[PDB]
């Protein structure tokens, strides 16, 4: 596995999503025009029905990327907002196969992560995705 | 199964429907939809050796567009949009291909999904004076 | 056949035709269109060793293209407006050959096809004073 | 024949003219048009090996453009403007090469063809003050 | 040594810093900026095998992008603009990897260096309020 | 001979120039115009293994651009802009190379040439204050 | 020599300078100049294998731009500016690579050459409160 720095905050409940001989197979961000954050995230994996979520999902908005198994991100960006009392704003992900996905806002930070096989996510939320960081495998 | 289920997007509503063929593929998709409501209203789809039409929803869209499939092409690119929520509904679909073939129907305004790619096979979701929810399926 | 019929899309109007020679193809087609009904009204195709010119409609329109087709040159990408309905009529005709040659003919601000594609070998459909229906034919 | 022939376009009128040599191609060819008009008014063809000055039409526009084309050069994208009808014209030549040359004269703010690609070897048609119709001819 | 050293552009102010490791590369670097100024402002650094951050400057800017970098990956553009002479400062960054990956931090009114290319390994110059001057190591 | 001449085109003013050499190639061009006449005035050409610039007309304009020529390297674009009549005058030319390399030099309002493309080996026209005429001539 | 010398460009003026190195080709340039005066007044080079920066002209204008170039790195685009005439002077400086770098400096608003390409390895000309005229040099 390689960590891809947490972006954001250092407020809300922590949560790890990942799981043993798996990888991600869908992944849902929902955000606001309101308040122009992320406020929820869904997951679930290759071989397992269960919906992992954090998050009050509150926003407007709703995207959801599907992953064929062979399919890898190979361009990711957050956005967010700096600071202990900083939050995830944004996401855009980029496949090996040309699907893209571009979630709520970009006007503050922004991180390039790592590229690979997306296997879980990390961070904390509480009414917001205060930070997010993806993990993939090696 | 021999099938990949996209997520049905949009709402709980309409009267259910599943066109699938057991050993066929989709030929030919259509879409209908209104500058009114913003919404798609009906689908019809064809399968590969069959003139038949399976058909769902109410056809009442000033706007129809159609894509013919080639029996060695697949789905590079599909897009749905939707309204979320229990009171949901389908709003837009663009598929490419893998010819550079393309379509474009309706609206994208609220909640968005990019599908998984491959062979398209079917659909299932439920309709009736619109289509509440639509999951596309492959083949492997 | 050792032909694939790409669906006639339009109305239910108009005299039937159908233009296809056993071991030919298409190597001109001629689209006659107006501003004024923003309908085709009229076409005409040669084929492959042989100088006669089949027409179908009404050659009422202002404005005319012709694309010609080299022997060995296809059609990558084909789309059809329409004014769907019983009542309906053909609107437009955007091909894209083999070449990088294309042609645009008449209006698509209702509903589209993006047909099947292939060495292009006929057409068939309906015409009277406006062209009523089209469907392309290819060859496998 | 050796030779493909793209349709003359344009209107009946003019005397007629026909510019080829055996064993021969074009290596230059020059249009002569005006904005006055909006027409072709001249054109002026040389063949490889041969000195002379192939012209009809009156020499009487405002503007000239001239192609030479390579000895292995070829055509890879042609259009011809035209006024359609018997009392017709032609508006306008837009010729590319195999090579990434091109050229544009005159107007196409009318009737279009997009012909046949190959080897210029000549040109045919009718003028007198303007170019009353114009045709391409390739080889094989 | 096995580093190739780029020019440390900007002024001669700030408490010097050099951030290199043995056997060992960065992936991970971050720059911090204002629009109130149009300099950077701190940097951040961490290396293959060393969960340390390495940081420089004070982080007081508006804006903040980090690029992280896969073992395998190279830059092969690389851009910082600056204000030359003693009293100088380094203004942005762009920078472009061997996988498509870029960012683009702060301004580029004055001057620029185009730098070397390679596998990024570490940084060096000068930093207090801002960052005073810049210089990129890279591997042979 | 083992020269393809390219049509002088302009006037028939000025006095006549040639500029080649038996087995040598150009290896640098410069021209010379003025936005007061929208005209080039002045040309000089360098062979390869030879020092001496050979020039014509009046060297009067306000902008000079040289064009460099690699041994390998070929014009693979030419045009020249120019006044038709016997009162004409050469007014432009734009170069493109093999290498990506080009100039463009002065006025192309009137009258265009694309030439024929090669390894430029010489030039011959007319000159006086202006130039009146120009033709490039290439090898085999 | 093993070395191509492009044309100097500008004016007479200046004290004469010649940068090269056997058996060694140059890794770093900088080009200095000002808004006021619309000309490059300093240049910077060094060369690989050697620590000594070899300077000319005065260091006077407001912008500078620094050019690194890999061992394996060629110039496959040059562009100087320049006024002509006897009294003339250098004006701006574009160069691309085969890397795909490039630094843009000073003005292009008189007269241009488009030099020869390769890998360079010297500078040639005249400078003293501004650069008189500037020659780059290339291997073979
Ligand atoms: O196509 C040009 C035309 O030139 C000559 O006729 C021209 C003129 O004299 C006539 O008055 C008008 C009438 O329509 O036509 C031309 O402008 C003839 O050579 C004619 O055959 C030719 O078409
Ligand atoms: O990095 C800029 C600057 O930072 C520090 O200087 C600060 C302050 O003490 C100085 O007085 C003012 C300028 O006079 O600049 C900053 O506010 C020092 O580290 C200095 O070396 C450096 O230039
Ligand atoms: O290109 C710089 C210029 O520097 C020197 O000339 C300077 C001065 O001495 C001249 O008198 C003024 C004229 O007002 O021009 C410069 O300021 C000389 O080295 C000269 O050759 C050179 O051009």
């Amino acid at each position: 596995y390689i960590y891809s720095t947490e972006v954001g905050g250092v407020g809300g409940t922590p949560f790890t999503f990942m799981q043993e001989s798996g990888t991600i197979t869908s992944i849902k961000f929902n955000w606001s025009d309101q308040y122009k954050l992320l406020h929820h995230i869904e997951v679930k994996f290759i071989n397992n029905a269960n919906i992992y979520a954090t998050g009050d999902p509150k926003g407007n908005h709703e995207v959801i990327l599907e992953i064929d198994d062979d399919e890898t991100i190979i361009g990711s960006v957050i956005g967010y907002k700096k600071g202990n009392d900083g939050r995830c704003t944004g996401v855009k992900l980029t496949t090996s196969k040309g699907k893209s996905i571009m979630a709520g806002y970009f006007e503050e930070s922004l991180i390039t992560t790592y590229t690979g096989k997306l296997a879980g996510i990390k961070g904390g939320a509480g009414s917001d995705i205060d930070r997010l960081g993806l993990i993939f495998l090696k």
